[PDB]
């Protein structure tokens, strides 16, 4: 099947990957049949580390994005090992790069997972799909997110336990989660709720325990400051640029 010039080659994950039979360019195409919303965020954004938006066409509705090469971060990942810490480093930094350049349009994604993150052909990082996202800053004024999302293991506590809460702290989280799972290949909780024994061992800083005794103690004192449950007692951005980690030479 083809749109307009674009031919659907494959499954991409609904989305195909789509070449231009003229320009031989391709693209990433999202067919679907809050996608108005989805649409009107994508304008908005212009960063490097960000899909970027081509436009739309109504026929089912046509999204066409930017498309990576690379394919997931959670590809990049080793099962129980994760990837070289200079590599994640880097992931890292790309990573901070798009969200601070979201939060300081107001934007929270909402969603951030290594499924979520893609490579392009130079391996940079590009934050995927915007169909969670929403305003959390418009017009010098903010407002608090109420309604809940995102995946359980890169989930903040907070939203699990207030009726309101801040949309950066709930999005640093989850880089964190992602940090970690870079760096260990594996996912410390089910979910940040007490019930959860992962979550409560953290806590209690038993570091011994997996997944935090395969990361290095660096990288493991910034996530000391980002998998705090105090939203705000956590780290802002702006800190993790400081840190020592973060900063710190690899490879
Ligand atoms: C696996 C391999 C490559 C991909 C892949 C490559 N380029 C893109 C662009 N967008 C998406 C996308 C997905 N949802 N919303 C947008 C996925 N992409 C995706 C999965």
């Amino acid at each position: 099947p083809f749109v307009e010039d674009w031919d659907l080659v494959q499954t991409l994950g609904e989305v195909q990957l789509a070449v231009n039979r003229v320009t031989e360019e391709a693209v990433a195409v999202k067919i679907v049949d809050n996608i108005k919303k989805e649409i009107c965020i994508n304008k908005m954004l212009n960063h490097e580390n960000v899909v970027k938006f081509y436009g739309h066409r109504r026929e089912i509705q046509y999204l066409f994005l930017e498309y990576c090469s690379g394919g997931e971060l959670f590809d990049r990942i080793e099962p129980d090992i994760g990837m070289p810490e200079p590599d994640a480093q880097r992931f890292f930094h790309q990573l901070m790069a798009g969200v601070v350049y979201l939060h300081g349009i107001g934007i929270t994604h909402r969603d951030i997972k290594p499924e979520n993150l893609l490579l392009d052909e130079r391996d940079n990082l590009k934050i995927s799909d915007f169909g969670l996202a929403t305003v959390f800053r418009y017009n010098n004024r903010e407002r608090l997110l109420n309604k809940m999302c995102g995946t359980l293991p890169y989930v903040a506590p907070e939203l699990l336990k207030r009726r309101e809460f801040h949309a950066e702290p709930v999005d640093v989280w989850s880089c964190g989660i992602v940090l970690t799972a870079m760096l260990a290949g594996e996912l410390p909780w089910d979910q940040p709720s007490d019930s959860c024994q992962e979550y409560s061992d953290w806590k209690e800083k038993k570091t011994y325990l997996n997944p935090w005794k395969k990361i290095d103690s660096a990288p493991l004192a910034l996530l000391h400051k980002i998998l705090v449950e105090n939203p705000s007692a956590r780290i802002t951005i702006p800190d993790i640029k400081k840190d020592r980690w973060y900063n710190k030479p690899l490879k």
